[PDB]
């Protein structure tokens, strides 16, 4: 490996090992050979006479330029991986012929062109700007792009466009033992599933894509490696699903879907919009974040709430605060009693000046109840209830700056 540029007038020879050096507009025909070589170019242009071979091999050409075209030029050849990386490395980048691409850091905002099927991009460092991804043919319903995120600390990969793309694969991968989180922003409109996978966090901002009906991050694994979804679907009446990993997870719905959000292992926070939502918290402490009433109809139900749970109802106290104490005995009915009139008794009382929360058991259900209005019935869209799939018991617990802490 050789880290300063050689001279233009200078000929390389490599051997059968992985080879690395930087070059400028030579005017020699510079070779690799064997192995998995590797040549950071500072111009597109070699001099007059110049070439570089990479080679047998696996060989990275690395774009230290703004803007290139290798598969144009037959001064270079044998390379298969292009990389984008250095300090005046930016623009638009010609993926023809490459079967790999890589990014690291950069000067300004970059662009693959003539992307083909089946070649993926791995980000080894934080670029400068958004990093454009143009598919060569995007036209079919099937699209697929492998997006890796490599790196020994905690990766900013920034922005990454993904246009015409159905489904985004992201590998959060991390080469060293200490746990980290990544950071990504995916402008992906047309993708309808959004998967991660690997053993890093990813903190992956979301906005605009409005077409994902699927995350999953099931198959992320490290206790470390956290997961942060806001889903973006606007889509009247649609089905959502949301998967956490093994990390603690912080997952959001969309106030018109219909999400299942399952947490997977760890202390995971689920969050409650609007809709009819399903909420699985998974086996550790989870929590799950009201903060939307929601109506009599279109509410969430909680799968799997058990001891160390908590009820975040801060979102949903429309006059004052949840006041804090035990909570007392289930409110309790005679044996035809409906449904109707089981949240009619929960919000019998005044909570116009201060909302109240009762529970109840109904039909192997448990339920909670938000009771912010004066009058004794229920008022759908105003007052709240919260649907907790088996009989549990919330005699012994506790809310706590309006959080129920399940005991
Ligand atoms: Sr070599
Ligand atoms: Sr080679
Ligand atoms: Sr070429
Ligand atoms: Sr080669
Ligand atoms: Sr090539
Ligand atoms: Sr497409
Ligand atoms: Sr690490
Ligand atoms: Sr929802
Ligand atoms: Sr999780
Ligand atoms: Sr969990
Ligand atoms: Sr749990
Ligand atoms: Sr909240
Ligand atoms: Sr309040
Ligand atoms: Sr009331």
């Amino acid at each position: 490996t050789l880290g300063a540029e050689l001279a233009t007038g200078l000929v390389f020879t490599g051997g059968a090992g992985a080879d690395s050096i930087l070059l400028g507009a030579t005017t020699k025909a510079i070779v690799m050979g064997a192995g998995d070589d590797t040549v950071t170019v500072s111009s597109a242009t070699l001099g007059a006479g110049g070439s570089v071979n990479g080679g047998d091999g696996t060989d990275v050409l690395v774009a230290n330029v703004n803007g290139s075209s290798f598969s144009a030029d037959p001064a270079f050849g044998g390379f298969e991986t292009l990389r984008v990386a250095g300090a005046a490395a930016q623009g638009s980048h010609n993926a023809n012929g490459f079967t790999a691409l890589q990014l690291g850091a950069t000067a300004g905002a970059t662009t693959f062109t003539n992307v083909a099927v089946n070649v993926g991009l791995t980000v080894l460092a934080a670029p400068t700007g958004t990093t454009t991804v143009t598919l060569a043919n995007a036209t079919g319903t099937s699209d697929v792009f492998n997006l890796t995120l490599s790196s020994s600390a905690a990766l900013a990969a920034g922005t990454v466009a993904l246009a015409g793309v159905e489904t985004v694969n992201i590998a959060a991968t991390d080469t060293n033992t200490t746990a980290h989180v990544d950071t990504l922003t995916l402008q992906a409109t047309s993708a309808k599933s959004i998967v991660v996978t690997g053993n890093a966090g990813l903190n992956l901002t979301n906005t605009g894509n409005t077409a994902v009906t699927s995350f999953d991050a099931s198959a992320v694994t490290g206790t470390g490696s956290a997961v942060t979804f806001v889903s973006a679907n606007t889509t009247v009446g649609e089905v959502v699903t949301i998967r956490g990993g093994a990390g603690a997870d912080s997952l959001t719905g969309s106030a018109t879907a219909n999400d299942t959000i399952i947490g997977g292992a760890g202390a995971d926070t689920l969050v409650y919009t609007g809709g009819t939502d399903t909420f699985t918290g998974g086996t550790g402490a989870d929590i799950f974040d009201i903060n939307a009433i929601g109506t009599s109809t279109a509410f969430v139900t909680i799968t799997d709430a058990a001891v160390g749970d908590k009820l975040d109802l801060v979102g949903i106290s429309t006059n004052g605060a949840i006041a804090d104490g035990a909570f007392g005995a289930a409110v309790t009915l005679g044996a035809a009693a409906t449904l109707a009139q089981y949240l009619d008794a929960a919000a019998a009382g005044d909570g116009s000046g201060t909302s109240v929360a009762k529970w109840f058991q109904f039909g192997g259900d448990t339920y909670v109840v938000v009771d912010s209005s004066a009058g004794a019935t229920f008022v759908s869209g105003a007052d709240a209830v919260i649907k907790l799939t088996g009989l549990v018991t919330l005699t012994t617990s506790a809310f706590a700056t309006e959080v129920l802490t399940l005991a």
